[PDB]
């Protein structure tokens, strides 16, 4: 069952933006969103693709473990945190595109395409350059499709090893306190219109898990913090987090 709650639109309208939040109550097997149409519209995954990409790289041995160091190639890029060595944890934390571009090149088109089909991931379409198709190629995924994929990951039901899934879930760790744990991944798609921000993941509670996937129009990088801020406002409203 799916329930549309247009009152959440206020959280976007209050910030002069437009977007969708999708929530899934795992215990009750019920979904909620402010906009059923946009919840099923497919966008470039951008850096949210680092979840499947990490899973594939680990399962194929491209990445040995979460400690393996991926040395900076010495080319200065405009994101300072990218101009440094990384492991899987920090590369995910700082959305380090060039590290993941190298993963994708080593994975190769054929294994990447097969694995995305095995994951049932979005439109499963890698057309474009193997090292950038999630930024400007043919792959597309909706917020509801993000939740389906994340639910499989949470339950270790993706067609990769349990180890690979545990490591990626560790790398997704974003926030943790005495009340909840958030494992999630941000995304920012700019190369094809409309420019959007993503935040996808889930909130672990003592007795339930709430999956979430949001995207929102992002004409400038100034609004990027709204991805988390809007999502948390919905979570607060629904009494999922304090
Ligand atoms: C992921 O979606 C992007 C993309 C560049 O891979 C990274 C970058 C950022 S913020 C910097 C945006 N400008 C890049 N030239 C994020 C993010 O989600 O904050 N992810």
């Amino acid at each position: 069952e799916w329930q549309e709650n247009k009152s959440w639109n206020a959280h976007f309208t209050e910030h002069k933006s437009q977007g969708v939040v999708v929530l899934w109550n795992e215990n009750k097997q019920q979904g909620f969103t402010n906009n059923l149409k946009r919840a099923n519209q497919a966008f470039l995954p951008a850096s949210t693709f680092k979840i499947p990409n990490s899973l594939i790289a680990l399962d194929l041995g491209v990445v040995k473990d979460e400690h393996q160091v991926f040395k900076w190639d010495g080319q200065t890029r405009d994101i300072a945190t990218w101009n440094r060595d990384h492991n899987l944890i920090t590369a995910m934390k700082y959305s380090v595109v060039p590290v993941y571009q190298e993963f994708a090149r080593q994975i190769g088109e054929a294994r990447m395409s097969k694995m995305l089909h095995a994951f049932d991931y979005g439109n499963e379409d890698i057309s474009g350059n193997v090292d950038s198709f999630w930024l400007d190629g043919g792959i597309r995924i909706s917020a509801t499709e993000q939740i389906s994929f994340l639910r499989k990951l949470y339950h270790n039901k993706l067609h990769v090893s349990e180890r690979s899934q545990r490591i990626v879930k560790q790398a997704m760790l974003t926030e943790a306190n005495g009340d909840y744990i958030i494992r999630a991944k941000t995304g920012y798609s700019t190369r094809i219109e409309p420019k959007i921000g993503w935040w996808v993941g889930w909130v672990e509670l003592d007795d339930n898990v709430w999956f979430f996937a949001m995207n929102m129009d992002m004409p400038t990088s100034d609004g990027l913090g709204l991805r988390q801020a809007i999502t948390k406002e919905v979570l607060k409203q629904e009494k999922i987090i304090p």
